[PDB]
């Protein structure tokens, strides 16, 4: 069941900017987006994708574990942080896409079509460079579909081991207090218009989880920051986090 | 490989309070302490006890995962969180006393007393109530104890299933941002002489780890935040976290 909030693009306008928000109460499964149709519109998932990636990776063994460190290839990149050695972690933290793109090729798009179609993600559709179809080929996917994906990883129903599950939901994790925690990933899909950025994941509660996805017109990087702030200043007005 | 630097001794007396802080750099396996000799002073571990505790239930089967619920049994008790339903996650963040008393009289002394043996932890003594030994008991432990027994947990070298061992890293989660990350538990020893505060974990950044163990004179419940304000601003200090 859903229900459609516009107030919340007051959010959006206060930084002249345009997307959706998407949340999921898992309680009362009820959801709440301010814009229904955007809610449902198929973007490629760009670095969400290292979620999924990730458990694939895992579970065949191409990442044995969150330590094990993927040494810098010496290209130097156009963010700073791509540019060292990373393990699972950080990879993700930063979203090091050519950490990500190795572990793609050794996937092979044999495996990783199978394992897609398994996990119902998206359009299930992989074409295109096998380390780059995620940012410039033809899978795509919706807020609505991230939080239906992002639900199964978190009850560790994907058809993968709970290890690999239990291994990424680590990953993801990027902010932690006594009011709540974040399980999360950033996206910044820049290499076919329309340029948006993603945040999706979700957040604990003692007593409640709510999954949310987010996306938004992302034209130029300096906005970056707003993926985060806006989807807080919704989650605020929401009286999910203080 | 031990430092004493008693400049840190300066973030207690500034709270009126005397105690010490263990400090670890993982990468250079080296240690830092405001006082040697209390570094090694055993206390009772009280709450800092749920971490093994936790990971025996688990291991065992007392607890299935950290979604199970573990009702209130009606009792009103001094702490208003203990008095609700709690899971491990919830539990450990609250140190709900009751449910982990109920996890020790289902694991039974036989089972305790081979286990912490196993874990090399402290005394590894559970001379008392079953139910009670880590508060009014006769097992003790020292900050630079806790800190061996934390690395070991850390890097999954304990005698339990990887699973357990996750599980309570998980539950441990306390505070994440784009700094560092701290998994750690709390601990207040009331019911015996001498009253003390305990904050025992690890600090994770992107390329090293540092743990901690840290114990305080705690007269009343009053100080018990100073038991992570004095931690932080030793971080603080040794530039650890920002
Ligand atoms: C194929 C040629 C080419 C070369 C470089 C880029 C490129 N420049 N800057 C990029 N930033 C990201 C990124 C940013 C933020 C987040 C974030 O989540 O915050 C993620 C990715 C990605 C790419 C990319 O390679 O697709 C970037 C794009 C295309
Ligand atoms: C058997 C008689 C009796 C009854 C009740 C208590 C008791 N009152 N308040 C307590 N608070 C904690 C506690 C506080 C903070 C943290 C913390 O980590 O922040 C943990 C435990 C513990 C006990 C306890 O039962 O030992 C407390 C003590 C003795
Ligand atoms: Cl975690």
């Amino acid at each position: 069941e859903w229900q459609e909030n516009k107030s919340w693009n007051a959010h959006f306008t206060e930084h002249k900017s345009q997307g959706v928000v998407v949340l999921w109460n898992e309680n009362k499964q009820q959801g709440f987006t301010n814009n229904l149709k955007r809610a449902n519109q198929a973007f490629l998932p760009a670095s969400t994708f290292k979620i999924p990636n990730s458990l694939i990776a895992l579970d065949l063994g191409v990442v044995k574990d969150e330590h094990q460190v993927f040494k810098w290839d010496g290209q130097t990149r156009d963010i700073a942080t791509w540019n060292r050695d990373h393990n699972l972690i950080t990879a993700m933290k930063y979203s090091v896409v050519p950490v990500y793109q190795e572990f793609a090729r050794q996937i092979g798009e044999a495996r990783m079509s199978k394992m897609l179609h398994a996990f119902d993600y998206g359009n299930e559709d992989i074409s295109g460079n096998v380390d780059s179809f995620w940012l410039d080929g033809g899978i795509r996917i919706s807020a609505t579909e991230q939080i239906s994906f992002l639900r199964k990883l978190y009850h560790n129903k994907l058809h993968v081991s709970e290890r690999s599950q239990r291994i990424v939901k680590q990953a993801m994790l990027t902010e932690a207090n006594g009011d709540y925690i974040i399980r999360a990933k950033t996206g910044y899909s820049t290499r076919i218009e329309p340029k948006i950025g993603w945040w999706v994941g979700w957040v604990e509660l003692d007593d409640n989880v709510w999954f949310f996805a987010m996306n938004m017109d992302m034209p130029t990087s300096d906005g970056l920051g707003l993926r985060q702030a806006i989807t807080k200043e919704v989650l605020k007005q929401e009286k999910i986090i203080p």
